This record gives structure tokens, C-alpha cells and sequence, in this order.
């Protein structure tokens, strides 16, 4: 293995998850990737992925308007707020909880396709069967070390992506949908985003759970090149440590250097 994954984390002071394949060569870099992370808010991006695959854009399933009440708010609802009068249709609040990682949206989402335990059926449709859901926002980012609710692993988190985003899981327009509510996220400019050449597209979803946790997962596609899907977990032993985006923007770019 590369010795620098090891500097990197012993110096933040963090556990670092990473699995990166290109998936032109079939290459990858592995570090710590089959322990387990939370998965907090990048199961948003695989929820998204579930509905699309139960819900063909063409049934016209995703224009349907849901009329959640208020009293479903949870913390950190900035989209989803501003329209419990009127509802949202199902494509909002996916990109809602992907752009904006809106925790109701998640929840909506999650409600859709029977609650954590039918997302977590619809992961192992994937072929995954480490990572798991199994609370709702927000109580699902609790973090605790060793405890497996609502966790992942980089490289099953990896595979999962890899599958809706590049592969042939879903249809045409519902990955191409999935993309791009990806490749348009807001919350990562200072991760993943951060550690890559400027040219390259890129798309992801973070999470920031407690225990000091900073993860990301991204698919991205250097110029006229195959993509690379990237998973960077990380956590620390305080429940009240502060997260390290450039430990995520660092790990990233030693990724590149060794694909």
C-alpha cells in the first residue's frame, strides 16, 4: 500500500476509509476499505437511486406532488421547509436531498420506499450486502463508534455508486438524472472537489455525522478519460471532534497520484 493513506491519517487524527477504482483499467487504491463508516447523508444519492430504479421517469411517478405536514420537519430542511404549504413533486425533493442534502427530503424519500429497512432491500439488489439503514434523519447520524446501524464500508459505498452512476442499474434518463443532481451538489467544494485537477467533471454527495466525521463519495471523468469513482470516509474517536475537509481533499488527491 501507499505509506502516504497512513501519514495522512495518523497526523489528523482520524480513521480514513478510501477506495477508489478507474474504472477504464479496473486500477484501484484501498485503504481501510472494508471497515465500516457511517453512511449518514451519502445514503441520499443511493435513495434517489432506489426510487428511480422502483419509478421509471416514464410512469411519470417523479411528478407526482407530496404533501408532507410540517410536523415531519427535521433539522436541517432548507428546501423542504419553504414548501410544506404546497408540497413538492418526488424530483424535487430528490434533488432537495442531493444538492442540498435536505434531511426531510431524505426522509420523504426514505418514506417511499418503506423506510430504512426497504432501502436497505433495495442496497442489497445491488449486490451489497455490508452497508445497512436503519434509522431515519436525524437520529441516523449519531456515529457511534463499533455500533453497524447506518453504516457503509468505502468500497461498498464505492460499488453502490458506481453501479447507478456508471453502470446499467437504472435507465437512460434516470441515470442521467442522477448524474446530474450529482455533478450539481453544493456542499463539496472543500472535499473531494478540492483534491481533484480543475478540468475534471465531478459529482458527489458528502455527509458530516457526529464523532468528527467527514465523508464523500464522487464519480468523476478526467478529460476524454474513463471515470474514477472515489470513496473517502472519515471519523475520530470524539463524539464532539470537529470534521477535516482537507483530510478529505488530501486523501483525494493522493488517490490521483496513485491512479
Amino acid at each position: 500500500a501507499d505509506p502516504r493513506f497512513a501519514a495522512l491519517e495518523t497526523t489528523a487524527g482520524a480513521r480514513l476509509g478510501v477506495f477508489a477504482v478507474n474504472t477504464g483499467s479496473e486500477r484501484t487504491v484501498a485503504h481501510r476499505a472494508d471497515e465500516r463508516f457511517p453512511m449518514a447523508s451519502t445514503f441520499k444519492g443511493l435513495a434517489c437511486g432506489a426510487l428511480l430504479r422502483e419509478h421509471p421517469l416514464s410512469t411519470g411517478y417523479f411528478d407526482q406532488v407530496i404533501h408532507y405536514s410540517a410536523e415531519e420537519l427535521v433539522d436541517y430542511s432548507p428546501v423542504t421547509e419553504t414548501r410544506v404549504e404546497s408540497g413538492m413533486t418526488v424530483a424535487e425533493l430528490c434533488h432537495a436531498a442531493i444538492t442540498a442534502s435536505d434531511n426531510t427530503a431524505g426522509n420523504q424519500l426514505l418514506k417511499l420506499l418503506g423506510g430504512p429497512q426497504g432501502f436497505t432491500a433495495f442496497l442489497r439488489s445491488l449486490g451489497d450486502d455490508t452497508s445497512r439503514l436503519d434509522r431515519w434523519e436525524t437520529e441516523l447520524n449519531t456515529a457511534i463508534p463499533g455500533d453497524e446501524r447506518d453504516t457503509t464500508t468505502p468500497a461498498a459505498l464505492a460499488a453502490d455508486y458506481r453501479a447507478l452512476v456508471v453502470g446499467d442499474v437504472l435507465g437512460e434518463p434516470e441515470r442521467a438524472q442522477l448524474t446530474a443532481w450529482l455533478v450539481a451538489n453544493t456542499t463539496g467544494d472543500t472535499r473531494i472537489r478540492a483534491g481533484l485537477p480543475e478540468d475534471w467533471t465531478v459529482g458527489d454527495k458528502t455527509g458530516s455525522p457526529a464523532y468528527g466525521s467527514a465523508l464523500d463519495v464522487a464519480v468523476t471523468w478526467p478529460s476524454g478519460r474513463a471515470p474514477i469513482v472515489i470513496a473517502v470516509l472519515s471519523t475520530k474517536s470524539e463524539q464532539d471532534a470537529e470534521p477535516d475537509n482537507r483530510l478529505v481533499a488530501d486523501a483525494t488527491r493522493t488517490v490521483v497520484d496513485v491512479l
